[PDB]
């Protein structure tokens, strides 16, 4: 095995996350189908589209119809492409995924993994402090900016 | 003006609207995009993405934010393409399309607008009456399926 990725996929997962996080104003998991092309060994993950689930103990049932239903819908358009694993939103595996995953087995015999991480704190956008200092060089005189480092409390 | 239509958008947002009826159980209506390429005048409608919105008193708002940092997010991928115009589901144009036709108007200057009508009735699904028939052509006998007409209470 080894593996491909347009960057489609990942856009793709992020806004599901973000439309989601924005229908209850609090961010949930998301999870869906990975699609694309598979020649040689290049499994080249080409796209991504959301699946239906519902959530009970912290465990998530995964919609075999909805799926079915759509694969049959799209059979068309999705010929050239083929079902490569799923995704999900969140940090390192965790035992609710391996859960997920064994359903996605059931579907396809060897399916892919795909975690995205969409957490961000503020506070780590760059940060830049400057004083300004006037500057005259022999002939030429002006204001720049001049930076300075900085500590975070 | 004179317009094209991949099957893809049609399939879009059926999907949309059927991800979105099993959310609540109940339909409602669902808002995305028209993208794609514009050469000529063959406009064509090569692809549809969600849009989020808020409803009120029967009256729609469009996330003009989440649109713009989409388009923003996606301006890599979404190159070639460009923005259409609007869809959404239902019957006959109503005043509250044209109530958001108007804001999408305020993206592009002259957008189109998709509506899809998902309206379904299960006794619209064909359905054929036989009776049997025992037939013994002189040599080879068989029985078969003789179709029957039938009214509807
Ligand atoms: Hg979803
Ligand atoms: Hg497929
Ligand atoms: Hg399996
Ligand atoms: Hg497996
Ligand atoms: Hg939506
Ligand atoms: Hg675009
Ligand atoms: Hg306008
Ligand atoms: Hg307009």
């Amino acid at each position: 095995v080894s593996v491909a990725l347009h960057p489609l996929v990942i856009l793709n997962i992020s806004d599901h996350w973000i439309r989601m996080r924005s229908q209850e104003g609090r961010p949930v998991q998301v999870i869906g189908a990975l699609i694309g092309k598979q020649e040689g060994r290049n499994i080249e993950v080409m796209n991504s589209f959301e699946l239906l689930s519902h959530t009970v103990e912290e465990k998530i049932i995964i919609d075999k119809e909805y799926y079915y239903t759509k694969e049959e819908q799209f059979k068309q358009v999705f010929k050239e492409l083929e079902f490569l694993g799923w995704y999900t939103t969140g940090g390192p595996p965790d035992p609710s995924d391996i859960h997920v995953h064994k359903q996605v087995c059931e579907i396809i015999e060897s399916p892919l993994f795909l975690k995205l991480n969409p957490m961000t704190k503020h506070t780590d956008l760059p940060v830049s402090v400057f004083e300004s200092v006037i500057d005259i060089i022999n002939g030429e005189a002006t204001m720049l900016f001049a930076e300075l480092t900085y500590t975070l409390a």
